[PDB]
């Protein structure tokens, strides 16, 4: 799975440690290797949400399987609540875009998961 | 809604306000209260288009709805007078990517729009 | 067609010419026309894989078609290929997403291609 987080929080916001939570966390939710995770954050971003420049985030959550209604939801709070503990963003002000990536559809080392 | 630009324009050629005026364009374009609307523009950016670095840029727009054939045609001209008229980027040297997102698949306040 | 790289590989390792290496061999590989190929290379990010902070990459290939298991096989052979020689990543620590766009959802020059 992959997980981005785009947000205007500054890089000294981001605490130390938050790349490898989200990495363990992740690989719990999504039952699966910590090895598969991958994790990205990008801080000090000229965004707006509903018009306003207060913390908020826009992120994306790709995986091959592991989608749908409820584990989404699941998901969401997890996230949602990681973002407002260590980057004191509201969860009102985060949108997360889920992905049901199809194994055809995922390059790594040279090839696919198809 | 969300709708990102991403761009090699220099980050002191975006205008001030204009974070403000995609949020009002785009709730009047999408027909949803500017509350829901995210924007985000990432300059400075290491791009070409065609092989050149002229000015260019790479958007998404992303909606529960409101995306289709006539929907996007519209978003598009809109879109692009914008990134013409503030940024000076030729219309012919952007992509926008549309994305009609199921509402189980998108993650706000803990939970989804399911 | 539209191929993004994220990396946290500095700016100062990735070589003159890149982007314009990137945009002819996937004209090559997709058989799309170099006037048609949008290249977008984020270095400096801020990353994990698999746990880890070594030379990792997360990219995207959209087109209109030319997505499917064999060409993906294909592509990110290509790619790993051209980001383990050109910026000392390992194929391993590579994911590539892979979008098969609707002619109706890409935007360009004040329309869309449907
Ligand atoms: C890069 S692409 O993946 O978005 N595909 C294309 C990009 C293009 O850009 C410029 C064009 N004309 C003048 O410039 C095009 O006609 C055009 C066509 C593209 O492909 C198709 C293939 C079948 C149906 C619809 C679109």
């Amino acid at each position: 799975p992959m997980f981005i987080v785009n947000t205007n929080v500054p890089r000294a916001s981001v605490p130390d440690g938050f790349l490898s939570e989200l990495t363990q966390q992740l690989a719990q939710a999504t039952g699966k290797p910590p090895q598969y995770i991958a994790v990205h954050v990008v801080p000090d971003q000229l965004m707006a949400f509903g018009g306003s420049s207060e913390p908020c985030a826009l992120c994306s959550l790709h995986s091959i399987g592991k989608i749908g209604g409820a584990q989404n939801r699941s998901y969401s709070k997890l996230l949602c609540g990681l973002l407002a503990e260590r980057l004191r963003i509201s969860p009102d002000r985060v949108y997360i875009n889920y992905y049901d990536m199809n194994a055809a559809n995922v390059g790594w080392n040279n090839s696919t998961f198809a």
